[PDB]
């Protein structure tokens, strides 16, 4: 692997306040596929399309 450094619980979930500790979830994270702007802000954090 060429990512031993994981991110702890989902982050998907907790913004709503949830914390699963991400393992073994993703597909179980009932915010899995939400759309409120803390999850989209979430995802949007990891995906980099411009640097400054
Ligand atoms: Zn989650
Ligand atoms: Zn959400």
């Amino acid at each position: 692997s060429i990512s031993p450094r994981t991110p702890p619980n989902c982050a998907r979930c907790r913004n709503h306040g949830l914390k699963i500790t991400l393992k073994g979830h993703k597909r179980y994270c009932k915010f899995r596929y939400c759309t409120c702007e803390k999850c989209r802000l979430t995802a949007d954090r990891q995906r980099v399309m411009a640097l400054q």
